[PDB]
């Protein structure tokens, strides 16, 4: 007979269970519902869900208050909706986490083995009709195709909210420590264990490594002067493990923590800025405690680093994002009220999402330079060349490209998106609906009703064949963005709570870590109270250049 | 100059840290107090400490109220104490983790390296005048010595409180599956990743192991039949890795999953008894879903189990230990207001502390029978020869020893004791007095005081010097045991948070967890809710004989 879970009966959240040979339970349990299907609000849920406005509402006001703000944000009103915001979202993500790439239950498997990337929603049946589910044609659209078909960017359509490159990258350089697929065990698996901001794509990802990395003096990571400057070291001077083309191993070829980051200038530069940084705050503890050996001056330094980043990036990498009035803040105090886990995963699914690479433009403008690809990607006189300031104050003037819209994904990387939807293959992810609806929203009721127009939208019926069995990173790009937005509702509405629930779930935002003495004395807590961007940047530097994550006017 | 964090001047929490040369200071952040040494209690701190009544009198309570407690015990007054207990007594273990071997200080490593076993006092700092700190004679008591001095048994003092063996041994089995150190890295570290009840002592402690010990058939795990019972596999048929003596390693010499278990057979019997449960349970499974594959009739089998056992650790074997009137309970729903960490992490001071070895007899009774150590010990033949049922029947007969009042230790097991504290000196753990604070109770004033007599009193001062350097194994173990009780106030004071915090920091306990979905249906659920220890054994056997934490009559 048909898996009777192959139509995602149980709504809310509830767990799909077989019983007998070809029977099914809904486990409503907390679903919020009771019944078979768990579709009946008990007295609350349902006030709830009466009183609640539309996501694209919500999206309204955070978008349009230029008074009101100014003013919500002057006052508590403030941090009452980000302890809100905080809250609220993070509640989505299952915590401890629930599934894998082996495990549609829930398993002390799964909870241990790091190893394993984790799922929100189970996986579509390996022994269901269509390969989405119920609904579809049993063969999905030729991946390749749509890649080109209607990812593939033509025009170069920018990001209407101002990103520039200087954010494309930090972007691309921070969500490497936790995304970090291995082709030895494959998809749904990951090296990066840990999972979260721990900056084991600075550190590395492996005691070893970083040990290999470390100067093991003054609690400082070792480098070397080129022209002045600091730099990372080379392997010549550092065994790390890279992934460098058969060049010049010796010098210009940089080891940095994360294998990746010599294939591009941007990732190589960050690497940089953050080393020199943390070397930085060795010297400021090594001040305030001569005593201190080598791993205590490495401990507290690193941890000042998990601090400012986790700070830059809500207070000012998801503030430009959102594009919200609400000035955004990171204080883990908001918290010390609520139910929340202390602990994070990385989800494939997240993973997917946070394909942002039709944020890379279509070529990479250096003041009048203009470099290709070719002469961009692992190239390597260039970092050193034009010098950390001058090559900053080139990506915070280039912009990005618009995520949203479809169409936007360079030819060059365009390969990338196809192994995207091939891998959420491979895995078995069910369809944006049934995503959709997970993350509190409705599903589309058609194609046309997806996208803003008509055209790909009835070209993509005949495709799919029911809007029901579209994908999730096809829906995710094609969806209709937001009005001026830099990208589709959905992105937000699950991005969000995946990115907060990490960020907040990391433990020195805890009670039991938060404290000065963890960051030893003052100054190391002020350090994470007030990483600003532009500070990550001109604090190591000669000269201070236009750093943002926007294009200046 | 003096290490100032050498005299221990930060009180209740408060973290002590060099500045400058021959500077201190104390984070008293959420101490509860204020001031140079966190000794200003808040307003309401202080309310709270002189509103406290002595944790002597809260004793007196919980084991005096005949009647009051048949009372409270039959309402709800009895779920409203049970979640007192546990949320204040698991609130005194630090979560997330604090130290390590290593570190004296808050560190992402002791964060994320499972490898280590856990502190919750730092360590005393490595140059500091006296091995303990400040106080005392710049000489440990020789280690051996005291073992023979005060903790050799003489006469065998049993347990008042009624404990059994078939009690003694389920203790020991339990507690190796997260207390297992390596030789390897050495003390302070430890094989038992996982931390907890995982029954990693069963299914093993490494992906490996468990394969190699499963039947990948029906859910259930390898075994054979020896004389129609059911019985581990042996080493012919699953090569685990086990730590037998060199004798008839075909036959006799079983897998289980805790390497040492063959060393006892008491050990064994229980990983027999809970394999042939876990089997057990699979067929009860396979009959509510028999489309069920391999693995899910395995990780949800095993779940059933760290509910069981979780389940009768709390609601009987901690209950006879404690000998409170109020019945402990087990219920995941009492902490879901709460705010709580649904994780756990081993700390050497709990190992140290779980040394009941002094619970072993002189020699072991079965029947008419009367087995020597020597004739005990490593002994095989045993297990297969009695059979479960009058094998337990046995120990649920022959009475414990004593932990408290000292002089208790068997001659034979005598040389554990000594490494205890061989270890408690190599990873520098502070002293008793030290630990008695952090519990929230005072330091005792005298050796005297500590002792109920007045010879060891004194002798022992001749040695340490002054009540202050007294240790941590020997102070909890020659203290002066409460009324009646199997061991001293500062056991259970100190046990307890350790215990609990671990018992329901498991992600089972979690409302993300806690669910008849994860058990596949009702029949799991209220197979956790409704185990017993007279069921574990009873359900899977030919008979039903006497089984208890207590000798009968
Ligand atoms: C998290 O989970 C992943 C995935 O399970 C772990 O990695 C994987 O680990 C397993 C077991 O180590 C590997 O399985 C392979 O199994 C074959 C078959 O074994 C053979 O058949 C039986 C076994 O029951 C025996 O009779 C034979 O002697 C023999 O063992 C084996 O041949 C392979 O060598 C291998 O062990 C799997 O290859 C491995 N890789 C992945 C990603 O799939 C991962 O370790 C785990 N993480 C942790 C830390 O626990
Ligand atoms: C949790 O922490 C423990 C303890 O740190 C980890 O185990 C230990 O890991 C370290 C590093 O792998 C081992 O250190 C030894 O270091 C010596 C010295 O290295 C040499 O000197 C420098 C290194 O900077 C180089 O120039 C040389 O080439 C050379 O590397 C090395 O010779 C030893 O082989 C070894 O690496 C330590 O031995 C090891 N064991 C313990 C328990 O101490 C543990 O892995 C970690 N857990 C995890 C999973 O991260
Ligand atoms: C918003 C983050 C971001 C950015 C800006 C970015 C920018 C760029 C970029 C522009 C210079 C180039 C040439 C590439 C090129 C690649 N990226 Co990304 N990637 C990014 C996030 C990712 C993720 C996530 C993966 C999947 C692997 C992983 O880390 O788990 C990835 C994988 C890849 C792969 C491997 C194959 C695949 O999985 O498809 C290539 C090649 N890339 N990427
Ligand atoms: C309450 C639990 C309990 C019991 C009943 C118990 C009963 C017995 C027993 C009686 C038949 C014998 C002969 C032993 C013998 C030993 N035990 Co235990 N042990 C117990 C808990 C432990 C712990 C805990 C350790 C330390 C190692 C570890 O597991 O981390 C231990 C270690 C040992 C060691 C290694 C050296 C050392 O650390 O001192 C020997 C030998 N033993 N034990
Ligand atoms: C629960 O969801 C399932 C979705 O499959 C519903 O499906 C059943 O009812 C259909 C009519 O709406 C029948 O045509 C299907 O044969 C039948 N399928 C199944 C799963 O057996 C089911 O009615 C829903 N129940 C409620 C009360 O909404
Ligand atoms: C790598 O990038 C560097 C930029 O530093 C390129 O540098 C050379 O080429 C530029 C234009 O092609 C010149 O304008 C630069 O002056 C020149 N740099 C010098 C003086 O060495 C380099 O060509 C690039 N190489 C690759 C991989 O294409
Ligand atoms: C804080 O605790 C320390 C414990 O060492 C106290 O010690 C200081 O005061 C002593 C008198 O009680 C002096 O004799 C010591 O030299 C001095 N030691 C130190 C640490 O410098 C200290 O007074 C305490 N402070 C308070 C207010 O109680
Ligand atoms: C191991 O224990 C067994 C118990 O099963 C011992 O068994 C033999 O010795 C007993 C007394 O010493 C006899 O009463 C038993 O009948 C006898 N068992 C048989 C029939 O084989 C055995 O001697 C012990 N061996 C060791 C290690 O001392
Ligand atoms: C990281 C990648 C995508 C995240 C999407 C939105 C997150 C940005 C700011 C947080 C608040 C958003 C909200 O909660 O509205
Ligand atoms: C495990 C080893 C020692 C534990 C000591 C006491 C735990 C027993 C019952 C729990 C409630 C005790 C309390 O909270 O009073
Ligand atoms: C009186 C409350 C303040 C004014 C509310 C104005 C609501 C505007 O309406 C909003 O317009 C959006 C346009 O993008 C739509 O997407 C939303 O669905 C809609 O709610
Ligand atoms: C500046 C000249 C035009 C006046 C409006 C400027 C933009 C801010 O006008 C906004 O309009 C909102 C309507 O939704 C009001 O609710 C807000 O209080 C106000 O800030
Ligand atoms: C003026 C807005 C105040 C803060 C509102 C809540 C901020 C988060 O926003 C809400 O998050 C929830 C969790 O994903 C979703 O169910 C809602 O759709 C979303 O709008
Ligand atoms: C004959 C030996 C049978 C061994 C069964 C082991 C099943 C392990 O489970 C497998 O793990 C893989 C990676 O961890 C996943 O990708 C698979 O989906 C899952 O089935
Ligand atoms: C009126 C409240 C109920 C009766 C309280 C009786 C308190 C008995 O007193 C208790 O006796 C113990 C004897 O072991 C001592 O250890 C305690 O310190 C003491 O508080
Ligand atoms: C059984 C004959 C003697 C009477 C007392 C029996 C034991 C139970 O007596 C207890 O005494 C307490 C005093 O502390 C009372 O507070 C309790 O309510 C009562 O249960
Ligand atoms: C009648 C008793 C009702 C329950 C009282 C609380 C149960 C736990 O007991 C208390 O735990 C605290 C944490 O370790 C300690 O500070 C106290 O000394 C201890 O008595
Ligand atoms: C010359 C190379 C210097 C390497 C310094 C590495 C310091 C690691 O730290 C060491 O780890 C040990 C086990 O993990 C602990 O027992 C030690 O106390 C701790 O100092």
């Amino acid at each position: 007979p048909v898996n009777p879970c192959c139509y995602y009966p149980c709504q809310h959240q509830g767990i799909c269970v077989r019983f007998g040979l070809d029977r099914y339970q809904c486990d409503c349990t907390r679903t919020g519902y009771s019944g078979p299907n768990c579709t009946i609000p008990e007295i609350w849920t349902w006030l709830r869900t009466t009183l609640r406005p539309s996501p694209s509402f919500i999206h309204f006001l955070l978008t349009h208050g230029r008074w009101l703000w100014d003013f919500v944000n002057a006052t508590f009103i403030r941090d009452t909706l980000m302890r809100l915001v905080l809250t609220v979202r993070s509640n989505l993500i299952p915590s401890p986490p629930t599934y894998n790439i082996a495990h549609d239950y829930i398993s002390w498997e799964s909870f241990s083995n790091v190893s394993y990337y984790t799922r929100i929603l189970p996986s579509v049946p390996r022994d269901c009709p269509t390969p989405m589910g119920t609904k579809g044609k049993k063969q999905l659209p030729d991946a390749e195709f749509l890649s080109r078909r209607f990812l593939l960017r033509r025009k170069f359509i920018p990001d209407p909210q101002g990103t520039n490159l200087m954010f494309a990258f930090f972007a691309q350089h921070f969500t490497h420590q936790f995304f970090k697929t291995s082709g030895k065990m494959g998809p749904g698996f990951t090296k990066a264990l840990g999972h979260g901001v721990d900056l084991g794509h600075i550190y590395g990802d492996n005691l070893e490594r970083q040990y290999q990395l470390r100067l093991f003096k003054d609690g400082k990571l070792k480098y070397q002067m080129l022209n002045g400057e600091v730099y990372p070291p080379s392997v010549e001077e550092a065994p790390v493990l890279m992934h460098y083309p058969r060049g010049i191993p010796p010098q210009s070829q940089m080891a940095v923590g994360q294998e990746v980051f010599g294939l591009l200038p941007g990732l190589m530069l960050y690497a940089t800025i953050w080393l020199r940084e943390h070397n930085r705050v060795c010297d400021l503890l090594k001040a305030e405690h001569p005593t201190w050996g080598d791993e205590q001056l490495f401990q507290t330094a690193r941890l000042i680093l998990i601090g400012e980043t986790i700070k830059i990036v809500i207070e000012e990498y998801a503030q430009q994002l959102s594009g919200y009035f609400l000035q955004l803040k990171f204080d883990p105090e908001l918290l010390f009220g609520a139910q929340f886990q202390y602990r994070n995963r990385i989800a494939m699914e997240f993973n997917q999402l946070y394909h942002f690479h039709p944020l890379m433009p279509d070529s990479f403008r250096v003041g009048p330079q203009d470099y290709s690809y070719e002469q961009f990607l692992f190239n390597t006189s260039m970092l050193v060349d034009y010098g950390v300031e001058a090559l900053v104050d080139a990506f915070s003037r280039q912009p990005a490209g618009r995520i949203g819209g479809g169409r936007n994904i360079d030819h060059h990387i365009l390969h990338v998106a196809v192994d995207v939807i091939k891998e959420s293959r491979v895995l078995r992810l069910q369809p944006f609906n049934e995503y959709r609806k997970r993350f509190g929203m409705k599903p589309y009721t058609s194609f046309q009703e997806l996208t803003g127009e008509k055209e790909m939208a009835a070209e993509l019926e005949e495709l799919y064949g029911d809007i029901d069995a579209l994908e999730f990173y096809p829906g995710l790009l094609l969806e209709k963005c937001h009005p001026n937005s830099i990208f589709g509702e959905s992105m937000i509405e699950m991005g969000a709570p995946f990115s907060l629930k990490g960020l907040l779930g990391n433990p020195i935002c805890s009670p039991e870590y938060w404290k000065a003495s963890t960051f030893g004395g003052e100054v190391g807590f002020n350090l994470v109270k007030t990483a600003t961007l532009k500070k990550l940047v001109c604090l190591n530097t000669k000269t201070c250049p236009y750093v943002s994550f926007h294009v200046p006017d």
